[PDB]
Parts: C-alpha cells; sequence; structure tokens
C-alpha cells in the first residue's frame, strides 16, 4: 500500500481530542456558530448532529471541502451522539425557530420535547462538557437543560443576551461614529421582549451617557435613545422579515462565548444563568446577568446596579419566565 | 447633542477606505464569501449588492449586528452600484446556479446576460479594483468579464480551480493521515467535469506518489485514486444532492485567494487565466493553471510538466470550453 | 534560465506599509508583533549602526515563511521609508534605572531634528506615531519639525500605561483585563493620572462600591495600583535592563486601529490646547478615537477638581520642560 | 472588600491549566519564542524558567503588562520546575550557544552538564509533557533528551531543521520571485555544517526543478543553487556577526512547531527524531527527517526518496551526528 510506502508509522494512538466542540442543529443558526468556530481556531474537532442524515452530511462535507483554508483537523457528523463523545463544548442550537410575528415564547413545547431527547444524549457521551444554549426561548431552555443533565449550573450557560448587548453597542457606535469595541453597555434579563438596558452603565471612556444627558433612556430624551433599545428587541423580527431568519450576529456571539469558554478567558458576558439569591429573585429563574466565563463555565457573577425601575423589569421577566417554566413536564 | 457634550471633532471626515471589499450577489455563496473575508480581517469596507431588495437588507443588517466581534468598521448595502465605489476586490457571485444533473456549461447565456448589465457597474466605480469572478461556469465567464471590462487580463481572475485542489488535497490527507496543508497536488483545466488531475505532480515531502506507484491514478491502480480526482468532479453534485447547493468550502476557497490578492501574498493558486500560447491553444480560452497571485491579480504562471496523458487531457478541457465559448454573442 | 523555463511572466509600490525607526529593543518589539498581526505588506526598519540593522532585517526575514508580510526592507537611507502609511519612530535615548524619562528630552530632540524631516520627505502624506521618551515632549516637537497637521502626529502615550492599570486590576478582581475598565491620562511619566470615576466592571462604577476609591482614605488602597503602574517602568529596567515587549503590543495595538481605520478610543498623546484649562502647545493623553487619518475625535472625559488640577499638574510639569527648549 | 460586593463567586474549584506551555530559557531564543507562542494563542497559561531570578521575573512581568493585547490569561514564572506543572509543551531553549567560528558540535558538553540538571526537572511535573528541544547541538541533544527523560521517542523532538528548511524556502521564493509558502523543498540532516539539500524535491506548484534542470545544485549548476544551501548553512553564523545572536526566525520556526502539537495538526516538518532503520543507518542517531508532527509528538516519520548522492550525503551527517554521540559521557 502507498501509504506505507511513504510512510512509517511509529504508535497507535487513542485519537482522543482535547479541545472537541459540538454543534447540535445544521439549520442557520448551527452553521454559522460552526463556520466562526471554525475560523476562530477554537477546536481541534468539530462534531455535527442533527437528525434529517442528507442535510447533516451534505453541510459536513462542505465544511470538510475547506479543510486546508483551516486549523481544525477533524470535522465529523451523525445522527448518533456517540460523534459527540469528549467534547469539552456542546453548542444546543435545534428546535423550532420563532416566524415572522412569533414570540420566542412560543417555541417553549415544541423545545422542551426536542430537549428531553437531546439532552439526555449530550450528557452520556460528553459527561464533563459545558452546556451552551441557544435555541429559544434560551432563558427557559437553558433551565430545561440543566435539569435534565443534572449538571452543576456553572455547567449550563445560555447565550442569552450577549448578542443583545453586542447589537447595542452596535447602534451606539453607528450613533457617536466610535468602534462598538469603544463604547459599553448592557442589556439584561430575558433575550427577547422584555430585557432591560441598563442606562446606568452606558459609556464611552468612562464617561456616563447618563451623567452627561440625565433623560438618557426615558420618554423625554431629547435623543429618544429608547428607540436603541427598541431597535434591539425588534432586531431579530426585523432581520427575520427581511431574510427569513437570523444567523450571522449569533454565530458570531456564540463563537465569542466558546472562545471565553475554551481559552479560560474570564470576560463578562451578559448570559443566561441561574440568578437564585438576587434582585429579589427566590426561585430557579435563568436570565442573563453579566458573568465570568472561563474553563468552567460560569464561575462569578457581576453584581450590577440596577435603579428601582430597572430592577422593577428584571422582577418581571423574572415572573413571567418562571410562570412558564414552573409547569413544565418532562 | 449628547455626541458633541461626548466628543470634540477635530477634523472633517472625507472617508475614503483603503481595503474596501464588495461581494455582488447575497445567495449562500456570496454570504459564504462576505462571512468567511470578514473574519480573516482582509477589509475595512465591505459593500454587497443584488436585485432582491429585502434579502440584501436583511444580510447586511445581520451582518452588521455582528460588529462588536469583528475588524471591518463599515459594512454598506444598496442595489445600486454606487455603494461599491473605491473598491479594490470585487467578488462576482450572482447569476444561475446549477440543479441536480446540470453542468455548470448550462448556466452560460443566463449568466452572460446578467455580466452584461454587472460588470460595467463595478468597472463603472471601482477603476482600481480586481474582479474575482464566482459564478459559473467560471472560467468562460472570466473571459466574458474580461471582455466588457476592459480590464487587463491581470486583474480579472476566476476563482477556477482552487476549490477542485483543495477538495483533492483535503481526500488526500484522509487517505494517507496527513493534514492537507503537508499534502500536495494538482486539479487544473475547466471548474467543471473536465478537470485534471495532475499526478505527477502529487507529493508529501516533495516525494512523488506516482514514482511510489507509478500506476497512480489509472484503471489499474490497486487503490483507485483516481476515485479520488472523480470524488473531485462530483462533489458539487454530491453536495448539492445533499444540503441544496454549496457555499462554505467555495467561500473559503474565494477567501483565500483574496488573502493573496489583497495582502499581495504571491502565492500560487490554481485559478483561470488565458493560457494562449501553451499547450498548443491559440484561441482565448481561459483555464485553471498554477498562478502566481498578487495585489496586481495573476502576474505570472507556471509551466507546469504533464505527461502526454494529462496534457492531452489538458486540451480537450481547452476544446470543451472552446467548445461553448466559441458561440457567445455579448 | 531554470525560472523563466518554470514560469511565465505577464506583468512587471507597496498599499500598507509600515516604518520603523529604530530596531533597538521596542523598535524591534514593535517589529514583530506588526508582524504577527498581519497589518503591513511592507516592513521597513530605519537605524544608525548598519550591521545591527541588516542582522535584525534578515533575522526577520528568515522567519517569513510563517509570516504574511511578504516584503522586509532596511535601510540607513530613508528613502526605504517611501510610502508608509505610517512611521513608528522609536529611536533616541532610552530610559536609565532610577531616572526619569524627562532626561531623554535634549538629546532626543536633537536626533527628532534629523529623522523627522527625513520621514516627511518620503512619506508626506504618513501617519507619524511617536514612542521614543519622552513621548508627550517628543510628540509635539516631531509635530513642529514635521509641519503635519496634528490629526498625523499621534503619541503612544498612556496607551501602556492604562493596559498596564487594566492587568492590575483583573489580577486583582480574578477578571480578564478585556473586563476590567479604566483610564489613565495625561503625562506618559509620573505625573500620570488614574481616573477613578470611569473604573468599572460591566458598566459598575467600583467608586460608586466604595466612594473613598483611589485616595489616601481608601481602606483598600487602589492608588497603591497606580503607584504600580507609575513605577513598572523603573521596575521592569532594574529586572531586565530595559522594556520591550509590552509596548511594542501596546503599539501594534494602535498601528492597528490606525492601519485598519477602526475608530476605537485610545489614551494616546495629542494636542489639548483650549481644553481642561490649558492654553498652550501641550500634547499629553486623553482618550482620542484612532483612525486612518490619525486622531480625528477627542472623548471629553468629566474630571473631578483633583482629577483636574492633577491632570493640569501634569500638564504643567511638562510644559515646564517644553518651555526652554529650542529648535 | 470591593471584589466581594462587585463579584458573588458562585464556584470554588482548582484550576488545572488545558493547553499550557513551558519555555526553559529567557535568553533572547526563549523570549522569541515566547512572544510568537503568545500572539498566535496556542496556550491558556505560560511559564517560564530560568536561572537567573531578575532577568527571569522581568521577561514575566513584560509579557503580563501585554495580557490586553493577548488571550493567554496566566503568565508566571520560577527559578524552581514546580512552575512548569500540567504542561502540555516543554521547549527547552537553555545552555551554551555557538561563536563565530565555532561549531555547534563545540557545545556538546558544556549543554549536556546543563540537561542533566533541567530534563529530569522539566519532566517531573508534566506528566502529558512533550519536550521540544531547541538548544544545540540540537539533534544531539535531542538524543541526549530522550536518554536523561526516558520518554519514548514520539515525545521527544528537536526543533532540527525546521528552520533551514524556512530559509531554503526564503531564498528559492526570492529567487523565483515566490512566496515561500509556494516554495517547497527540505534541508535535512544535521541542524549545522552537514545539512543535506534535497534537490530531488524541490519543486513549485509539483513541478520538479531538477527535472528541469539536472545540473540542479551542482557544481555544474549555470545558476549556482548550490549557494542557497550554502547560504542556509552559514545563516545563524551571518545574523550572529551582524547582531549578536539569532532570536526571531527561530522563535517562528519553534512557534511552528508548537502550533502542531497544540492543534493536533499532522503536518509534516522536518525535525529530529531517530532515523535507526533507515539509509541503511543502524545506531540510534537522531536528525531531522520529515515527520508528521501531532497532538502525541511524532506519530509517523515520511520515507523521503532520495538519490544515491543525496542519501550518501544524510548518511555521512548521520555518522558525524553518531560520532559525538559517542563522546557522551551519561
Ligand atoms: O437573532 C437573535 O436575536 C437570535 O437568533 C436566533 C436564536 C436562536 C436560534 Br436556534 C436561531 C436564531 C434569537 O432568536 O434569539
Ligand atoms: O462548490 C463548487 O464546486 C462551486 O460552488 C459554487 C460556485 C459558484 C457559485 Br455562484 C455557487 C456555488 C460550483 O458549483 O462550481
Ligand atoms: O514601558 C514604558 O512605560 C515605556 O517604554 C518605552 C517607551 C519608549 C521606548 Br523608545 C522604550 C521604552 C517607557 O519607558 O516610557
Ligand atoms: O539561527 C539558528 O540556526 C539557530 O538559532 C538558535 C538556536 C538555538 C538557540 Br538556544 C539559540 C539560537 C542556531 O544557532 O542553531
Amino acid at each position: 500500500a502507498l501509504k506505507d510506502q511513504l510512510i512509517v508509522n511509529l504508535l497507535k494512538e487513542e485519537q482522543v481530542p482535547q479541545n472537541k466542540i459540538t454543534v447540535v442543529g445544521v439549520g442557520a443558526v448551527g452553521m454559522a456558530c460552526a463556520i466562526s468556530i471554525l475560523m476562530k481556531d477554537l477546536a481541534d474537532e468539530l462534531a455535527l448532529v442533527d437528525v434529517i442524515e442528507d442535510k447533516l452530511k451534505g453541510e459536513m462535507m462542505d465544511l470538510q471541502h475547506g479543510s486546508l483554508f483551516l486549523k481544525t483537523p477533524k470535522i465529523v457528523s451523525s445522527k448518533d451522539y456517540s460523534v459527540t463523545a469528549n467534547s469539552k463544548l456542546v453548542i444546543i442550537t435545534a428546535g423550532a425557530r420563532q416566524q415572522e410575528g412569533e414570540s420566542r415564547l412560543n417555541l417553549v413545547q415544541r423545545n422542551v420535547n426536542i430537549f428531553k431527547f437531546i439532552i439526555p444524549n449530550v450528557v452520556k457521551y460528553s459527561p464533563q462538557c459545558k452546556l451552551l444554549i441557544v435555541s429559544n426561548p434560551v432563558d427557559i431552555l437553558t433551565y430545561v437543560a440543566w435539569k435534565i443533565s443534572g449538571f452543576p449550573k456553572n455547567r449550563v450557560i445560555g447565550s442569552g443576551c450577549n448578542l443583545d448587548s453586542a447589537r447595542f453597542r452596535y447602534l451606539m457606535g453607528e450613533r457617536l461614529g466610535v468602534h462598538p469595541l469603544s463604547c459599553h453597555g448592557w442589556v439584561l434579563g430575558e433575550h427577547g421582549d422584555s430585557s432591560v438596558p441598563v442606562w446606568s452603565g452606558v459609556n464611552v471612556a468612562g464617561v456616563s451617557l447618563k451623567s452627561l444627558n440625565p433623560q438618557l433612556g426615558t420618554d423625554a430624551d431629547k435623543e429618544q435613545w429608547k428607540d436603541v433599545h427598541k431597535q434591539v428587541v425588534d432586531s431579530a423580527y426585523e432581520v427575520i422579515k427581511l431574510k427569513g431568519y437570523t444567523s450571522w450576529a449569533i454565530g458570531l456571539s456564540v463563537a465569542d462565548l466558546a472562545e471565553s469558554i475554551m481559552k479560560n478567558l474570564r470576560r463578562v458576558h451578559p448570559i443566561s444563568t441561574m440568578i437564585k439569591g438576587l434582585y429579589g429573585i427566590k426561585e430557579d429563574v435563568f436570565l442573563s446577568v453579566p458573568c465570568i466565563l472561563g474553563q468552567n463555565g460560569i464561575s462569578d457573577v457581576v453584581k450590577v446596579t440596577l435603579t428601582p425601575d430597572e430592577e422593577a423589569r428584571l422582577k418581571k421577566s423574572a415572573d413571567t419566565l418562571w410562570g412558564i417554566q414552573k409547569e413544565l413536564q418532562f
């Protein structure tokens, strides 16, 4: 055989990857996550899982064919979760997605059922992984993942408001004529309609925009900055109306969380976690606060000082979500 | 104004971009090209153009929402080609795409008709650009873009066999247990059914595989390496048969070429250029031969030493391409 | 020729060229970081000692397989620098153990008297990025000698200082410096001003959780962190004889914003006449928006009366030196 | 405390680094390896070791102050090898370096003594580490590291001729006006005066240059390509006499090797390994041949096809190296 004429083998390795990532779901969101993860050199193996055989294999092959341009030496796929074995990070994007007009809350039973199958299969093959939940409603499904996995809460993370805050800083950048890296602001709580823009923290170079304009984010705001937050909330509906779905921004957002997890950076991201203990929250509610994300998932939470009005929203969002998730059957 | 309280403007802005790239066509190929180029930090400005307004705007927005995770401070879109002004590189992906069972060669009339509209509009606003033709049949469409543009031939490049060769190298590495980066081999000629695998150049670490197994790639081969070329030829069709279209790998192939152009690398790539005066071809045929690629496009061509069979196969590719080029009007 | 039978040639200026003046330790650190962030299609190096220059060039060139900057050149002659987008000046006398950066001022004015016209001659449209010390005063000098508009004469300023401050903050809090925000402004030196009002994590003002933050009264002595920033160059010089890596990385970051027109904000040396009670041609670090045309805008940070005194002080000290200079 | 007010700790846990690298030696080579490794994002922890405490602490400090601009969250140092605990890769650059007119083979007795202390101490705390030897004479010292450590050969690698071939390819590129990446060719054997340029494998785009001119590399070469190899043999000495030492190129060479190991890429590199069994070599000689480098070090060796002259030169190199091995006093 040619190969053995060309190559003398020295040892038969256990081929166990050290930086394996799995993306479950090869719809648009999942493939966007896949490509962004590949072009950020985060993993040594990328596994794809979904339930339509032909599409799954088509996507696997299409990624495969770009390998010369990448630094991820093994890309694999299967309906069978054995393909996901030994992943450090499993990112779940499967499920029904919101159609035009449709609230993310309408996705909940469909996606809880899909997770009843998905989550046990992930755990069986990567008992030590971190879970990053992207499917919607992300806050409730992060909770569902947690319960079915049995994982300690540090290892079950939701993409949450990471994107909402990225979008926020982009709009702001565009208003100010400044790169969004240098524009800071946080959108926290539910990923969706009831999110809370924390106006008090919104700053460029440590200079608080609220201190310069005390009306910032109020109906009295000469410049209507509140519409920046409306734009954030409406963003995914707007994009779904225009192109049918969202992919690139969320892929990029998930990749950025993957980077923090895989490289143990300990950056701060506003992502979905279990916040019992805070802002008046007595139950097992997951929603977005600034979290320090690392190799062990969410290790620490930053306590943001909310105004009474700001804190009032949060407990609302909070109450809503508990009402829905309280009564789920799985 | 909250901006002026925050920011003292010190300089009047005549913003002209220095490294602007345009992608024409926002189908799955174009957006794969876009995302890949954004994640390789090649452009200070990215313009998108296509004819379905809503689709266009939603793609634009979706990418803009990822701006925080990117280094391309300006992303814009319009059906109007003035949005493409001052581009250093324009990448043309618009046009009809082959169905399952349909040759890329069957796309020629539809895509020539669209090229009569696209190329003059590109050239109008970006007199300095290189044109990177992706739309199919890419080799004939490179020729066509050249004829319409009035650009010199060095500035009109077809994506050509850059993908075919990545696939070949990928499949080769899989067989040998070597990264594609370290497996060498060239697929030349038409980007399509009549492509030519140059077995004589196929090597790992400078070791010719054909000299190891002389019947490499013939029907006599005990290991049927020709099936590797058959897989290269078929791959678009297999992927299309499975997922509907191809996107990620062609996108990576095009970002690779764009890297070489924008960063003046002078790397060698198998891409579409005029081969008149080689291999006994005296007509204006464009097909892939290995080309040195830089800031002024294709500046040099490597004359591959071809075995009589290989050269005959290359001439037959040229013959097939000329059979369709022969009859064109525009 | 072998070549002409291998290659048929069809066709006979760089577009993203950076020059680095000075191939001492900081200059070479600047060189390597720029080469690893793929910011340039040509890198040129200039200094006055010819073997040293040549050998740094060759050493970089030998790693070309691993880089994506296809042309690396060097020369004593400034014609090598032609068509630069950005010229980074690191040449001059360098800080010595237990000595202020202000002790280098006069000697470095004298070399810039030679360097700067030569840079301007071969790239009259470049951005100048000054790194040599004392950078604030030398950015002023570069600006007067060059005749460039002020947006194009940038001083590396307090970019490193704030990065140091952000590392140390991050060590204290157990958070990546990327998620620890805070600004050190004014003189790149002993009179720098930590702005405690802006120091935060996830938008949460550290000063609101401890109003005494950064003062004599702070139970947690956060003032020490700025003292550590002030003293770090002296420490590093004591231990290893100079500093190089951290400055290289600061300068690469600035170069990144410039070459890629990012319009990020940086605390870098710019002309401050007409802010903060300053009516002279002084340069010091304030948060500047940095892009392809250099410094286009400045953020007006809101300063507490000390912060402004302490800064108009820093401003004073420095115009105190730049006053009696002649050129 | 302000920390505790700002940040609720959710999780105690022992931080075990997953991708740690140590560099032994903080002279110019060691630090060049370090800055390159940090700038390619290969490690989640970097540890430095050397014998002079101030110098080591100052180098550590200076890197640390650039943390804002890096993605390697933990940088540490110590005279004490416990700081290197749980490394995946330990790079050894400590020892004497050659003077103008001095062979790297003159460094052997001094560097063997240093290695007697360093090696048991570096392998003590790192069960999973690979040893990448950089100090000279690298081939002999890779052998010595192998004998002292008791590691299996796949885990003990010499930087070898990775840089010689890089230099070869740069010079080649400058002759032909092609980027090094697309110029191919191997310098094998000793990293030093008895290296062997493999002209039979030297190619652009699969095109063998010897095929085009069989005088290539001989005294009858009208173009004197032998001089390119000569330039490779003398490079270090040339640079040593212009600037006092070499640093950047070797740093990049080693970071490239580190990349293949850390990212399990399985690329081929000419690096030091045991060649007992090949080219009629019957003893435990170490020298550079092309090896597949991955997460377990060298898993495979490519059997280069040598001409009788090439092979004689390799065997001659092997004799010289074996001859100094007979001098080794353990
Ligand atoms: O764009 C956004 O805001 C998000 O997009 C997606 C989120 C999850 C999936 Br699965 C698909 C798209 C969102 O819907 O939260
Ligand atoms: O995957 C491949 O081989 C190629 O992909 C595309 C090339 C151009 C466009 Br427009 C769309 C797809 C091909 O179909 O030639
Ligand atoms: O480390 C720092 O803070 C600074 O570093 C340098 C700045 C310029 C040159 Br030239 C050399 C070192 C400083 O010493 O001011
Ligand atoms: O430039 C080169 O070829 C090599 O550089 C170094 C190799 C190891 C150390 Br420790 C220091 C320099 C060489 O001298 O072998």
